[PDB]
């Protein structure tokens, strides 16, 4: 598994976590997350209703003790040795499909980047990725020809992926926005933040809307909610969420956050919820950001950082997340907001690990929690 991350990477990991730690991380971080958690969208339906409709299609949801809202699928896999060998015709699928099929998706033809010339529908076939990853196996719906040449439809149906993770997004459920698939740590995150209907609320990196739709079911509809993002088309695909989930409480606005002051607004609560190398993030087929990476993204954030300090009324909060490891995006950037006037603040759910060389943060572990990589920090502006 380690070569799926760059030598510099995998040396700043072991210097960061430990040999041992590292390596437990890096394993863990090629496979889907073990616990497959999405939101209840109590909005819409209570959480035992959703389960009844989720029972109804096959599904095994688990509930969350920590999170009411939370339901999760246990994963299946792995269905075969990580050195298994068939004896089978390959299928090569592009970078994007074989993600997929590596967590159970199907094949399609679009997704098929080359193959095996003798394969003929019926046949059975190994999966994989451009660099030779074995995602899956599977039968073939089309011959050589078609499967290369198709812009649509079935090319293997995969009968063995490597992991199985429910599909969930062609559900009558998911269509009436019953809920929203977001990862444990994510759910937390809103939760630390604790909106309350009569705060000032400001997501400045929100879309796809994840966290955002989340705050506006934790006020019930009610009250404000600002959303912030750059892109455009990232901002449509918010809007098509907000709209299924029934979101009444959310205004959007596109613009670069970094140059949040210029509005009129000093906030209550900020979630800044950053973009960053997500080097937490699951399955990790092949890592390509590297530390040149880190400090530019963490150079990137103290911007973000910065501009939602001066935004945010004293005595505001400020919570800081993101989907990556490093140390320089993370707490070295809390070390940051500390020098400008933030002061750390208990989270009210903790049940992460604690941040490096640091007290009220809040870290996930693939290894320790099952969850993507992850970072929670909760802040209190008591000056300026
Ligand atoms: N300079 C900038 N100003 C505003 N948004 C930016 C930005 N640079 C990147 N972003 C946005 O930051 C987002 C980070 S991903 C955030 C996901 C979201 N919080 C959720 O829970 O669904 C991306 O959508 C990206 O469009």
């Amino acid at each position: 598994y380690l070569e799926a991350f760059p030598k510099e990477l995998r040396e700043y990991y072991k210097n960061l976590f430990g040999k041992e730690e590292a390596n437990k991380i890096m394993k863990k971080l090629r496979e889907p997350v073990e616990h497959y958690y999405i939101r209840v969208n109590t909005l819409k339906i209570s959480r035992e209703k959703l389960i009844g409709e989720l029972k109804k299609e096959g599904l095994k949801p688990l509930r969350s003790p920590y999170l009411p809202e939370g339901l999760y699928f246990v994963r299946e896999g792995p269905n075969f040795s990580d050195d298994f060998e068939p004896k089978l015709p390959v299928v090569v699928a592009n970078k994007y499909a074989a993600e997929s099929v590596y967590q159970g998706a199907m094949l399609y033809a679009p997704g098929v980047l080359k193959a095996d010339k003798n394969i003929k529908e019926g046949d059975e076939v190994q999966i994989r990725d451009p660099k030779g990853l074995l995602v899956g196996i599977g039968i073939a719906r089309m011959d050589y020809k078609e499967m290369t040449e198709a812009t649509r439809g079935l090319a293997v149906e995969v009968t063995l992926p490597k992991f199985k993770l429910p599909s969930l997004s062609e559900l009558k459920a998911f269509e009436k926005g019953y809920f929203y698939p977001q990862g444990l740590p994510s759910m937390v995150t809103a939760r630390v933040l604790e909106p309350k209907e009569d705060d000032v609320i400001i997501d400045m990196a929100a879309a796809p809307g994840g966290k955002t739709t989340h705050i506006a079911q934790l006020l019930e509809n009610k009250g404000e909610i600002i959303a912030i993002d750059k892109s455009k088309n990232r901002l449509r695909k918010m809007e098509e969420n907000i709209k299924r989930l029934g979101v009444k409480n959310v205004k959007l606005v596109q613009m670069d956050a970094r140059k949040l002051p210029d509005l009129g607004i000093k906030a209550d609560k900020i979630l800044l919820d950053a973009p960053c190398t997500a080097l937490g993030v699951r399955p990790k087929l092949w890592e390509e950001r590297t530390l040149k990476h880190i400090e530019a993204t963490a150079r990137y954030q103290r911007a973000f950082i910065w501009a939602a300090i001066k935004s945010l009324r004293r005595g505001g909060v400020l919570v800081y997340s993101t989907c990556t490891l490093s140390y320089e995006e993370n707490e070295g950037n809390v070390k940051f907001m500390i020098r400008k006037g933030m002061k750390l603040e208990e989270q009210s759910i903790f049940i992460g690990s604690p941040g490096i060389g640091m007290n009220k943060v809040q870290r996930f572990y693939p290894h320790k929690h099952l969850t993507q990589g992850f970072f929670i920090a909760k802040l209190r502006k008591v000056k300026d």
